[PDB]
Protein backbone atom coordinates (compact mmCIF):
# COMPACT_ATOMS: atom_id res chain seq x y z
CA UNK A 1 0.00 0.00 0.00
CA UNK A 2 1.62 3.35 -0.91
CA UNK A 3 0.51 6.17 1.55
CA UNK A 4 1.08 9.94 0.16
CA UNK A 5 1.47 12.70 2.45
CA UNK A 6 -2.08 14.28 3.08
CA UNK A 7 -2.70 17.78 2.96
CA UNK A 8 -3.40 19.55 6.24
CA UNK A 9 -5.07 22.58 4.73
CA UNK A 10 -3.79 25.04 7.27
CA UNK A 11 -1.44 27.50 6.13
CA UNK A 12 0.45 30.02 8.64
CA UNK A 13 0.82 33.45 7.96
CA UNK A 14 2.85 35.66 10.21
CA UNK A 15 3.09 39.66 10.77
CA UNK A 16 4.97 41.79 12.74
CA UNK A 17 1.62 43.15 14.63
CA UNK A 18 -1.87 43.11 14.23
CA UNK A 19 -3.00 46.54 16.05
CA UNK A 20 -0.70 47.86 13.00
CA UNK A 21 -3.01 48.96 10.54
CA UNK A 22 -0.78 47.96 7.88
CA UNK A 23 -0.42 44.50 9.13
CA UNK A 24 -4.28 43.83 9.76
CA UNK A 25 -4.69 44.97 6.19
CA UNK A 26 -2.34 43.08 5.08
CA UNK A 27 -3.32 39.82 6.70
CA UNK A 28 -6.80 40.58 5.68
CA UNK A 29 -6.06 40.52 1.90
CA UNK A 30 -4.02 37.12 2.43
CA UNK A 31 -6.19 35.05 4.69
CA UNK A 32 -9.36 36.25 2.60
CA UNK A 33 -7.60 34.54 -0.41
CA UNK A 34 -6.47 32.16 1.73
CA UNK A 35 -9.61 31.08 2.97
CA UNK A 36 -11.17 30.98 -0.44
CA UNK A 37 -9.15 28.41 -1.32
CA UNK A 38 -10.30 26.20 1.71
CA UNK A 39 -7.25 26.90 3.90
CA UNK A 40 -8.02 27.35 7.62
CA UNK A 41 -5.20 30.30 8.92
CA UNK A 42 -2.89 29.91 11.86
CA UNK A 43 -1.54 33.83 12.60
CA UNK A 44 1.48 34.43 14.94
CA UNK A 45 2.65 37.59 15.68
CA UNK A 46 6.35 39.04 16.48
CA UNK A 47 6.65 42.42 17.68
CA UNK A 48 6.77 41.17 21.30
CA UNK A 49 8.38 38.37 20.85
CA UNK A 50 11.37 37.16 18.71
CA UNK A 51 11.04 33.34 19.40
CA UNK A 52 7.71 33.38 17.87
CA UNK A 53 9.50 32.85 14.32
CA UNK A 54 10.55 29.99 15.49
CA UNK A 55 7.51 28.67 17.05
CA UNK A 56 5.46 28.91 13.94
CA UNK A 57 8.41 26.98 11.68
CA UNK A 58 8.07 24.40 13.71
CA UNK A 59 4.56 24.21 12.94
CA UNK A 60 5.61 23.89 9.04
CA UNK A 61 8.28 21.24 10.15
CA UNK A 62 5.81 19.29 12.23
CA UNK A 63 3.83 18.61 9.25
CA UNK A 64 0.38 20.82 10.58
CA UNK A 65 0.83 23.36 8.11
CA UNK A 66 0.81 23.13 4.18
CA UNK A 67 2.89 26.59 3.86
CA UNK A 68 3.65 29.93 5.22
CA UNK A 69 3.50 33.32 4.53
CA UNK A 70 6.12 35.87 6.47
CA UNK A 71 5.31 39.37 6.23
CA UNK A 72 8.46 39.85 9.08
CA UNK A 73 11.47 37.70 9.78
CA UNK A 74 13.79 37.40 12.58
CA UNK A 75 16.84 34.78 11.61
CA UNK A 76 16.91 34.99 7.72
CA UNK A 77 19.57 31.79 7.84
CA UNK A 78 16.71 29.84 10.12
CA UNK A 79 13.86 31.07 7.48
CA UNK A 80 16.23 29.80 4.85
CA UNK A 81 17.39 25.95 6.60
CA UNK A 82 13.21 25.83 6.70
CA UNK A 83 12.54 26.70 2.95
CA UNK A 84 15.43 24.68 1.99
CA UNK A 85 13.22 21.76 3.15
CA UNK A 86 9.50 22.93 1.99
CA UNK A 87 10.25 24.17 -1.40
CA UNK A 88 6.93 25.91 -3.06
CA UNK A 89 6.07 26.28 0.98
CA UNK A 90 7.54 29.43 2.21
CA UNK A 91 7.12 33.02 0.93
CA UNK A 92 8.35 36.00 2.39
CA UNK A 93 6.16 39.42 1.39
CA UNK A 94 7.70 42.55 2.20
CA UNK A 95 10.36 41.85 4.77
CA UNK A 96 13.27 43.88 3.19
CA UNK A 97 14.87 40.48 2.83
CA UNK A 98 15.54 37.88 0.21
CA UNK A 99 15.39 34.33 1.70
CA UNK A 100 17.06 31.82 -0.57
CA UNK A 101 15.05 28.57 -1.17
CA UNK A 102 11.62 30.88 -0.51
CA UNK A 103 10.01 32.86 -3.17
CA UNK A 104 10.59 36.67 -1.44
CA UNK A 105 8.68 39.78 -2.52
CA UNK A 106 11.03 42.12 -1.92
CA UNK A 107 9.40 46.08 -2.62
CA UNK A 108 11.30 49.30 -3.32
CA UNK A 109 11.29 50.60 -0.11
CA UNK A 110 14.71 52.20 -0.96
CA UNK A 111 13.82 53.95 -3.45
CA UNK A 112 10.21 54.79 -2.24
CA UNK A 113 12.53 56.53 0.60
CA UNK A 114 14.77 58.47 -1.80
CA UNK A 115 12.33 59.78 -3.69
CA UNK A 116 9.67 60.66 -0.47
CA UNK A 117 13.01 62.27 0.73
CA UNK A 118 13.45 64.24 -2.43
CA UNK A 119 9.63 65.91 -2.33
CA UNK A 120 10.58 66.92 1.04
CA UNK A 121 13.98 68.64 0.21
CA UNK A 122 12.44 70.61 -3.01
CA UNK A 123 9.50 71.78 -0.45
CA UNK A 124 12.31 73.30 0.69
CA UNK A 125 13.34 71.11 4.35
CA UNK A 126 16.86 71.19 5.31
CA UNK A 127 17.02 69.55 8.61
CA UNK A 128 15.56 66.44 8.99
CA UNK A 129 13.96 64.02 11.45
CA UNK A 130 14.05 60.41 10.72
CA UNK A 131 11.96 57.90 12.86
CA UNK A 132 12.64 54.37 12.72
CA UNK A 133 10.95 51.06 14.06
CA UNK A 134 14.39 49.77 13.73
CA UNK A 135 17.76 50.21 15.04
CA UNK A 136 19.50 53.64 14.01
CA UNK A 137 22.83 50.90 13.54
CA UNK A 138 23.51 47.44 12.07
CA UNK A 139 24.93 45.23 9.96
CA UNK A 140 21.16 43.05 9.80
CA UNK A 141 18.64 43.44 7.58
CA UNK A 142 15.40 45.58 7.29
CA UNK A 143 17.82 48.42 7.30
CA UNK A 144 16.94 49.60 3.83
CA UNK A 145 14.86 52.94 4.44
CA UNK A 146 17.59 53.84 6.88
CA UNK A 147 20.34 53.84 4.43
CA UNK A 148 18.18 55.43 1.55
CA UNK A 149 17.64 58.58 4.59
CA UNK A 150 21.77 58.53 5.02
CA UNK A 151 22.14 58.17 1.32
CA UNK A 152 19.62 61.43 0.79
CA UNK A 153 21.59 63.35 3.20
CA UNK A 154 24.91 62.88 1.83
CA UNK A 155 23.76 63.17 -1.71
CA UNK A 156 22.64 66.97 -0.39
CA UNK A 157 25.58 67.33 1.44
CA UNK A 158 23.54 67.87 4.26
CA UNK A 159 24.97 67.01 8.14
CA UNK A 160 22.80 64.90 9.82
CA UNK A 161 21.63 65.77 13.05
CA UNK A 162 22.18 62.58 15.65
CA UNK A 163 19.80 64.21 18.68
CA UNK A 164 16.78 64.07 15.52
CA UNK A 165 17.35 60.21 14.84
CA UNK A 166 14.78 58.30 16.87
CA UNK A 167 14.94 54.19 16.96
CA UNK A 168 12.56 51.92 18.00
CA UNK A 169 9.60 53.80 17.70
CA UNK A 170 6.50 51.79 16.14
CA UNK A 171 2.92 53.17 17.88
CA UNK A 172 1.24 56.28 17.79
CA UNK A 173 1.96 56.85 21.60
CA UNK A 174 5.64 56.59 20.82
CA UNK A 175 4.97 59.08 18.14
CA UNK A 176 3.36 61.42 20.93
CA UNK A 177 6.72 60.90 22.79
CA UNK A 178 8.77 61.90 19.69
CA UNK A 179 6.60 64.98 18.61
CA UNK A 180 6.72 66.11 22.60
CA UNK A 181 10.32 66.09 22.24
CA UNK A 182 10.57 67.88 19.04
CA UNK A 183 8.11 70.19 20.19
CA UNK A 184 10.49 71.36 23.10
CA UNK A 185 13.45 72.31 20.67
CA UNK A 186 14.56 76.24 20.49
CA UNK A 187 13.46 77.13 16.40
CA UNK A 188 16.03 77.26 15.58
CA UNK A 189 17.04 73.28 16.71
CA UNK A 190 13.42 71.93 15.52
CA UNK A 191 14.01 69.76 12.45
CA UNK A 192 12.29 71.60 8.87
CA UNK A 193 10.01 67.92 8.37
CA UNK A 194 9.59 64.69 10.04
CA UNK A 195 10.39 61.28 8.12
CA UNK A 196 8.23 59.18 10.41
CA UNK A 197 8.29 55.33 9.02
CA UNK A 198 4.62 54.83 10.01
CA UNK A 199 1.33 56.25 9.87
CA UNK A 200 0.42 55.42 13.14
CA UNK A 201 3.62 57.27 14.54
CA UNK A 202 2.81 60.17 12.38
CA UNK A 203 -0.60 60.49 14.14
CA UNK A 204 1.18 60.81 17.40
CA UNK A 205 3.73 63.36 16.47
CA UNK A 206 1.33 65.64 14.86
CA UNK A 207 -1.07 65.21 17.77
CA UNK A 208 1.79 66.46 19.84
CA UNK A 209 3.11 69.14 17.54
CA UNK A 210 -0.80 70.70 17.44
CA UNK A 211 -1.27 70.21 21.06
CA UNK A 212 2.19 72.56 21.43
CA UNK A 213 0.88 74.97 18.93
CA UNK A 214 3.81 73.83 16.43
CA UNK A 215 1.77 73.98 12.43
CA UNK A 216 2.04 71.13 10.85
CA UNK A 217 2.99 71.41 8.34
CA UNK A 218 3.66 75.21 8.02
CA UNK A 219 6.57 74.83 10.89
CA UNK A 220 7.30 71.28 10.57
CA UNK A 221 6.05 68.98 7.98
CA UNK A 222 5.45 64.94 8.72
CA UNK A 223 5.34 62.54 6.29
CA UNK A 224 3.79 59.60 7.38
CA UNK A 225 4.28 55.70 5.52
CA UNK A 226 2.08 52.88 4.66
CA UNK A 227 -1.55 54.84 3.64
CA UNK A 228 -3.05 53.37 6.42
CA UNK A 229 -7.14 53.62 6.68
CA UNK A 230 -7.06 56.41 8.89
CA UNK A 231 -4.33 58.17 7.09
CA UNK A 232 -7.22 60.63 5.21
CA UNK A 233 -9.11 61.16 7.82
CA UNK A 234 -6.43 62.18 9.94
CA UNK A 235 -6.93 65.84 12.05
CA UNK A 236 -3.82 67.02 9.39
CA UNK A 237 -4.38 64.48 6.48
CA UNK A 238 -1.16 62.91 5.70
CA UNK A 239 1.01 62.91 3.33
CA UNK A 240 2.70 59.36 3.13
CA UNK A 241 4.03 56.61 0.97
CA UNK A 242 1.36 54.57 -0.12
CA UNK A 243 1.91 50.49 -0.13
CA UNK A 244 0.24 47.90 -2.15
CA UNK A 245 -1.51 46.31 0.21
CA UNK A 246 -4.16 44.39 -2.15
CA UNK A 247 -1.45 43.73 -4.97
CA UNK A 248 1.06 42.22 -2.55
CA UNK A 249 -1.38 40.04 -0.96
CA UNK A 250 -2.68 38.76 -3.73
CA UNK A 251 1.32 38.12 -5.12
CA UNK A 252 2.14 36.55 -2.04
CA UNK A 253 -0.75 34.42 -2.13
CA UNK A 254 -0.88 33.43 -5.61
CA UNK A 255 3.11 32.00 -5.10
CA UNK A 256 2.07 30.43 -2.43
CA UNK A 257 -1.06 28.40 -3.75
CA UNK A 258 1.17 27.93 -7.08
CA UNK A 259 3.92 26.35 -4.80
CA UNK A 260 1.23 23.95 -3.49
CA UNK A 261 -0.27 22.92 -6.76
CA UNK A 262 -3.15 24.51 -6.41
CA UNK A 263 -3.00 27.22 -8.96
CA UNK A 264 -1.16 27.41 -12.43
CA UNK A 265 1.49 29.68 -13.42
CA UNK A 266 0.69 33.31 -14.86
CA UNK A 267 5.50 44.75 -10.79
CA UNK A 268 4.90 46.27 -7.22
CA UNK A 269 4.87 49.46 -6.58
CA UNK A 270 5.36 52.23 -3.74
CA UNK A 271 4.04 55.67 -4.33
CA UNK A 272 4.10 59.15 -2.61
CA UNK A 273 0.16 60.19 -1.78
CA UNK A 274 0.17 63.71 -1.29
CA UNK A 275 -2.19 65.32 1.13
CA UNK A 276 -1.78 68.06 4.16
CA UNK A 277 0.57 66.89 6.49
CA UNK A 278 3.99 67.66 4.54
CL1 LIG B 1 10.53 44.60 1.13
CL1 LIG C 1 4.78 48.04 13.84
MG1 LIG D 1 9.85 75.07 7.22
Amino acid sequence: SMLRAQATGNIGVLVSRVTNPFFAGLFDAIERELHAHGYQVMITQTYDDPEAEERFLKQLKSRELDGVILASVEAPDRVMAVAKAFPGRVVVVNADVQIPGATSLVLPHYQATRDALDYLFNQGHRRFAYVSGGTISGAHHGQSRTQAFLDFMQAHQLLVAQDLLFGQIHTAKEGQAVGKQLASLAPNVRPDAVFTNSDEVAVGVIDSLLAADVKVPDDIAVMGYDDQPFAPFAKIPLTTVHQPVASMAAAATHELLKGLGRQVAQTLHLSLKIRQSA
